[PDB]
């Protein structure tokens, strides 16, 4: 046979995003909140997901705002973690993600937690006006949640998009309960995902293309 | 407030099985297949995926089998990649990904592809019975099907699951069309992505949890 598909990435970008575009219905959102939309659609293929997006008045400005003054992400996973296109960030934001730390098996441990949420403790000292990135575990959200409420360190925003059938759902809207003075950003329901994280992530530090 | 959520991964591993297995519809799945069905609807918290996937009459087998005599996943990702709990693998199962290989670019560039095509040249000495994955992007899956028209080494089998809007629909059935004389599986349509594959892949290198 003979193949006739595009091999230029851009083309392919150009005609991906364009396609999605045509597509999904982005009117809610906020013309940058829409960019943000488009690629975490684009990275799932399901023009739909919009339907569960939700962000908080100034979730994207303040993460914006913070993804560009420096400030920290904090994933949850390494597939978040690896979707984050260093290429796109404003200023060499560093991507952080303990799950795969050392002591995380033990933080679970003895506090009797998950990996993901006992993980958040090596994050103790850089909440501080960071953007959290949580695309795979809920109880890494809800024991942040718990943190914040013990007199924790606001974070600059929060990524509340775990996916999942067990607890995601819930972290997720507690986050938007009560989110202890931040802003955020879940996609409200069992969907979420380290793609979509990224893919938000990666819309968020930078727009377009 | 007071969280009440559940703090046990295999807990929340146990209940998150279960809500899938009791809501997707797995019946003209393969005792066997269905396992890969249930964690790539876990991965990406969609019940319906398993509407598009597909599994050619070995695939499973195949690949389980070479997954288990030692064959290296060729992954075009790197998310998909982080996804292989290497903690699950048969045998040390070796995930490979030349996407962020330092001769990537040129090879598409020379050549006229995309990166995660002309990666796939980079595939060459490792074609040989292997279980290639391509969650991410259809160019590479169609320039993996050239190379077998043209006298290349059929792998041990093919998960066409790359996601997207713009050639990963064809570059799938395409697959399914000619695939050189191997299995496939695939996500027909625009679904896939690294989270699904993956999931597969852990499922594939180990069944249940
Ligand atoms: C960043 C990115 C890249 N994707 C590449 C691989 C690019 N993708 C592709 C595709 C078809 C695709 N991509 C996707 C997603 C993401 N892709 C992303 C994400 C994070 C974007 C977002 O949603 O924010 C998302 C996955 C979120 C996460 O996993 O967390 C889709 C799955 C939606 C897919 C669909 C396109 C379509 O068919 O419409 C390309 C065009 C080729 C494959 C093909 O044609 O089949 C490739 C570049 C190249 O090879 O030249 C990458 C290297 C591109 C670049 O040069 O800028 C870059 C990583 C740079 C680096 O290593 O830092
Ligand atoms: C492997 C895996 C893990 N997931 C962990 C993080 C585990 N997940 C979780 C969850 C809630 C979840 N997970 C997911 C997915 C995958 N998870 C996977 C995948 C690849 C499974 C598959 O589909 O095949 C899939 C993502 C495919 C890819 O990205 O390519 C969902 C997104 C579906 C999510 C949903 C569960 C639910 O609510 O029903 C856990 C239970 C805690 C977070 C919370 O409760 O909120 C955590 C372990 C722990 O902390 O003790 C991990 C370390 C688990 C383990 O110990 O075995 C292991 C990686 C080991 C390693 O580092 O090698």
């Amino acid at each position: 046979p003979e193949y006739d598909y595009i091999r230029d990435g851009n083309a392919i970008y150009e005609r991906s995003f364009a396609i999605i575009r045509a597509e999904a219905d982005l009117s809610r959102f906020s013309e940058e909140e829409a960019d943000l939309a488009v690629r975490m659609v684009h990275a799932c293929g399901s023009v739909e997901a919009t339907r569960q997006f939700v962000f908080s008045p100034d979730f994207v400005s303040s993460a914006r705002a913070a993804l560009k003054a420096g400030a920290p992400i904090l994933c949850d996973a390494e597939m978040v973690a690896h979707g984050v296109t260093r290429a796109r960030l404003p200023a060499g934001n560093e991507v952080i993600c303990t799950l795969r730390d050392p002591r995380t098996p033990a933080l679970a441990a003895e506090i009797g937690n998950t990996r993901s949420a006992a993980a958040l403790k090596l994050w103790s000292e850089r909440l501080a006006g960071s953007v959290v990135a949580i695309g795979n575990a809920p109880t890494a959200l809800f024991f942040l949640l718990e943190m914040l409420r013990d007199g924790a360190p606001k974070p600059a925003a929060i990524l509340g998009m775990p996916v999942g059938f067990v607890g995601a759902a819930e972290s997720k809207d507690a986050l938007a309960e009560n989110s202890y003075g931040v802003p955020f950003a879940i996609v409200r329901g069992r969907l979420g995902g380290s793609a979509m994280t990224a893919a938000a992530l990666n819309s968020l530090a930078r727009p377009g293309l």
